[PDB]
């Protein structure tokens, strides 16, 4: 039971839930934590990757903001 | 009959379905399970590929979440 | 008369309609079926392309799910 | 006056308008019809370009479809 | 006071507002007009860039169409 | 407490918040402000990077605009 609800007390908590939702898709499709570390070293310093990341969390934040009727 | 409903009990199973839906699209377009195996070996270790992947499911989760009235 | 309605009997039929809607954009912008075959040989085996494909059908499935009030 | 309304009789004409809308954006940004011809020759034979293209129209179709109350 | 409202008299005016909204994000993140000119010379003739542009304005047009209850 | 509310007085401040939200995502993922400086130097002069950037904020603006009932 990792995703109980989308209901979030503050908009802030929603954005962290949004970052969370983004990473869990990743952890599911690549559960090998050893390779998840090796790729981190790569994208953490890649501009386009980091923009692309914000893109994902943007989509999710849209879903959870609506879940909270925009707090 | 693989996609009976968008209704899901919890957000967790909303996210799992979102993931499945993401996958069935590639399965329909590229049915040769063998080549699917070849490319798995390429994207599972790609950073940009994994973030892209997270995005697709983020769009899908957005649909089902709405379909469940956000739990 | 290729696109009569977005109304779909089952969620499943909506996803196939979504895959359809994705390909018709392609067929319109590149009606030369000869080059559509040559490009198929290329993207059918490209991981990023295949993710990108799921992305498109994801957007469309969002539109048709809503059209069916999520079945 | 090129974009009078988003109202469209059928979904088919919804998709055609979606396509047009996609195109008018590139036409506005790059008005030199000649170079537009040069690049046409490059993307019409690009796979990733065609899928990208399908995506833009998928976003647009999403807007008008909503504007037509989904027919 | 550059962005007073999203309310637009005609759908057409909404698309121009959408193109506007797209460029202002750019002007904010890169206010040096000298480098904005140098990059223009580059993307104005890049197919994928020009598709990518239409993608942005597509998202925005979705937001402003809704703002106008689709005119 | 950095994200107190999505409510914004004007669309202008809607767009500014949208931009901020876009940035906080990269700040959370990559907190080492120093490397953030290094990559700034790379994307601020990239065309595809700037359009990508505009897209993220276009998604975000879509969320808050909805949260403000479009002003
Ligand atoms: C917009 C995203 C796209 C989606 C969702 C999509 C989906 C599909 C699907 C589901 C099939 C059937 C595969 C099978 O059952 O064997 C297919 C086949 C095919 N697609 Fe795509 N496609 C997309 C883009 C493209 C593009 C850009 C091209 C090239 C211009 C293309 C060319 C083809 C061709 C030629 C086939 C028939 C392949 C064969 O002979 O087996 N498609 N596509
Ligand atoms: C829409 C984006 C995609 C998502 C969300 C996704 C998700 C997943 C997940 C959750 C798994 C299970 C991983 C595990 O339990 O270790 C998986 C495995 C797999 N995927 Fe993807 N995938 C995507 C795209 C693709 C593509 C483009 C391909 C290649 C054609 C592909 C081929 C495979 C294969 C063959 C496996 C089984 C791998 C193994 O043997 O461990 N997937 N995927
Ligand atoms: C966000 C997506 C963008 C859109 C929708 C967009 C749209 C437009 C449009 C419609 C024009 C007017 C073209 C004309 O009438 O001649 C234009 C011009 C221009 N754009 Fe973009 N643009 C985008 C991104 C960018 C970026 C990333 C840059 C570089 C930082 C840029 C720099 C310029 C410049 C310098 C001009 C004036 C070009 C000239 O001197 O004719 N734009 N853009
Ligand atoms: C937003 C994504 C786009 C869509 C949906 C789109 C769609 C289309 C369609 C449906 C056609 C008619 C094809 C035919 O009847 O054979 C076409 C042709 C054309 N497009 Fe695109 N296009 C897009 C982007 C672009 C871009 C970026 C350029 C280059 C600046 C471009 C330049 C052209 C030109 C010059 C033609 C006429 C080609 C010919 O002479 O056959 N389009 N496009
Ligand atoms: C889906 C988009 C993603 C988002 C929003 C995201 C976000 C984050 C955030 C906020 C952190 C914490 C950073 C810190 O506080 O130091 C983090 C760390 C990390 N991420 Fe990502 N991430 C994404 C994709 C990925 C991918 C694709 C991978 C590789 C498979 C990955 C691997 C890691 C690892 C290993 C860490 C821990 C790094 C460390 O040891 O400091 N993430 N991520
Ligand atoms: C989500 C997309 C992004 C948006 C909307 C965005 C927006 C902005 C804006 C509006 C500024 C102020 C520019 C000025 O006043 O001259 C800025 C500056 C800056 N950005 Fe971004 N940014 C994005 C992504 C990133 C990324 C990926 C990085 C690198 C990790 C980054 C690092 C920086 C840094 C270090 C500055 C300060 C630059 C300076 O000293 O002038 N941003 N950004």
């Amino acid at each position: 039971t990792w995703l109980p609800t989308l209901v979030t007390a503050t908009p802030q908590e929603g954005f962290d839930l949004a970052v969370k939702l983004s990473r869990i898709a990743v952890k599911k499709t690549q559960p090998d934590a050893q390779v998840r570390d090796t790729l981190r070293a790569v994208y953490e310093k890649d501009a386009n990757a980091l923009i692309a990341v914000s893109a994902v969390v943007a989509t999710h934040f849209q879903t959870i903001a609506a879940a909270n009727d925009y707090w």
